[PDB]
């Protein structure tokens, strides 16, 4: 009775040609998306990105796609990402601790993807429908 859906977490990080006035050396972007041909918005209520507390307003909420944060800075960190589901039964959300690493000047930019498969056992009829609308496999 299980439905499987796929998330792709990822980030890009590039050394700026010129640091910001604050001395920020890199531009980076972190995201959650589905695979090609999917629509995770049917089952995802929101994605919450928890930045390092050196960032202002570090709890970044995306209620609609694209589920992403674009920032600048000078060091990588572990970035908790919560994906909240439009589900009334457990699990209500999932947390991923994402390795937002940066590379040195003179090295290629970073462009990584982390693929997660979610397996919903015995979803409710309403959540089963949402998972299938998103592209999930029964
Ligand atoms: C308008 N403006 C400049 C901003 O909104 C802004 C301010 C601060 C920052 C920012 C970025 C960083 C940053 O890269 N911090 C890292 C991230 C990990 C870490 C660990 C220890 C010390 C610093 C850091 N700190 O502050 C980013 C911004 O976009």
């Amino acid at each position: 009775c299980a439905v499987q859906v796929k998330l792709e977490l990822g980030h890009r990080a590039q050394v700026r040609k010129k640091p910001t006035v604050e001395g920020f050396t890199h531009d980076w972007m972190v995201f959650v998306r589905g695979p090609e041909h999917s629509n995770i918005q049917h089952f995802v209520e929101k994605v919450v990105f928890h930045l390092h507390e050196s960032f202002p307003r570090p709890k970044r909420v995306c209620k609609d796609p694209p589920y992403k944060v674009e920032e600048s800075g000078y060091a990588g960190f572990i970035l908790p990402i919560e994906v909240y589901f439009k589900n009334k039964e457990e699990p209500r959300k999932v947390r991923f601790d994402y390795d937002l690493f940066l590379h040195l000047e003179g090295h290629p930019p970073v462009n990584h993807l982390r693929c997660e498969k979610l397996t919903f056992n015995n979803p409710t009829e309403d959540f089963r429908r949402k998972l299938l609308k998103a592209g999930g496999d029964a």
